[PDB]
């Protein structure tokens, strides 16, 4: 049963309970959906002079099918060192990662390959099934959510959270995901699923490996009809095994869409055949590119 968690207290083992006033401000690092990612300096404590990502929200759950705030931690996630409630919001404070987002890297170069791309789709891969096996889904997996760290490893800045923006204007006009990434069924309202993340990650796949989104059109309405109903040719220039994950992972029902099964049919993919997937959890793999 799908049940939905309330997020108000949090603290990392071996620290004490936090609130605003304990952090100054740098700069802002980014703006999402649901605000924007300041940069902190924790001004007291153990961790006095640490930098922190910072969030600001009004409410923040997570639903879990069938401590949960520790589990969720992975080698390629970001973690959570506390959150707390005052004045009417919920501050979420994180690790700050200094790399920047995957796009913005890849744009940096004039040209990239396959291999690089790899790189990057299999840690995703080992993140989202581990947020799938804690029964949670990440839902909206989008570019922006895809950082660096500093050697060049992959982060998601979030594991799933139902947040709510304090932005009463932006949490008026608030609904559902980022559509050019949704499944089907999604679009078909019939609920998000572990299967519908492995949809979204084929769309990144693509627009990774391709420059360009698989479904867009003039608006919201027109971006739908396309993913539901739309021609989709595959590029040629793509090896053998792309094509073949691509194909695999681009079946508009679930279930019989690659890793609504688990992730080892994927592991176990010809395209992922080179990656020694200890090794990369344990990140002993070589990045392709710096930050
Ligand atoms: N921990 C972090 N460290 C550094 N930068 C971050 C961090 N979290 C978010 N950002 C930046 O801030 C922007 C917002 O990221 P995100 O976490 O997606 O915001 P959100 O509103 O929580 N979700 P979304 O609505 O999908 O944007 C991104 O473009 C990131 O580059
Ligand atoms: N951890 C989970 N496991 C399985 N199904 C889930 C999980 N979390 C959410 N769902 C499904 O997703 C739906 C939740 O979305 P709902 O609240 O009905 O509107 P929504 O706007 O699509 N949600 P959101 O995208 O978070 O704003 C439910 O009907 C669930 O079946
Ligand atoms: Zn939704």
């Amino acid at each position: 049963v799908v049940k939905e968690i309330p997020i108000t207290h949090h603290v990392k083992e071996g620290y004490e309970k936090a609130d605003p006033a304990q952090f100054e401000l740098l700069k802002v690092l980014g703006q999402g959906s649901f605000g924007k990612v300041f940069l902190v300096r924790k001004k007291t404590g153990p961790d006095a002079g640490q930098l922190y990502a910072m969030k600001v929200l009004k409410k923040a759950s997570l639903k879990v099918r069938d401590d949960i705030l520790v589990e969720v931690n992975h080698p390629f996630i970001v973690k959570l060192h506390y959150a707390f409630q005052t004045e009417g919001k919920l501050y979420l404070i994180l690790d700050f990662l200094r790399g920047g987002d995957v796009f913005t890297r890849l744009s940096k170069e004039v040209l990239f390959t396959e291999e690089d791309v790899k790189f990057y789709l299999a840690e995703l891969a080992l993140a989202l099934d581990h947020l799938h096996q804690l029964g949670i889904v990440y839902r909206d997996l989008k570019p922006e959510n895809i950082l660096l760290d500093e050697i060049g490893h992959i982060k998601l800045t979030d594991f799933g959270l139902s947040k709510e923006s304090v932005d009463q204007e932006k949490k008026a006009y608030s609904f559902c995901g980022t559509v050019e990434y949704m499944a089907p069924e999604v679009v078909n309202r019939r609920g998000h699923s572990q299967s519908a993340d492995w949809w979204s990650y084929g769309v990144l796949m693509f627009e990774m490996l391709t420059g360009t989104l698989p479904f867009q059109g003039k608006d919201r309405n027109e971006t739908m009809n396309m993913i539901l109903k739309a021609k989709l040719g595959m590029p040629q220039f793509l090896s053998a095994e792309a094509q073949s994950l691509l194909r695999m992972l681009f079946k508009r029902n679930p279930a019989n869409r690659l890793g609504s099964e688990g992730v080892e049919e994927i592991k176990r993919h010809l395209f992922f055949a080179n990656i020694d997937w200890d090794k990369l959890y344990k990140r002993e793999v070589q990045p392709p590119f710096k930050p």
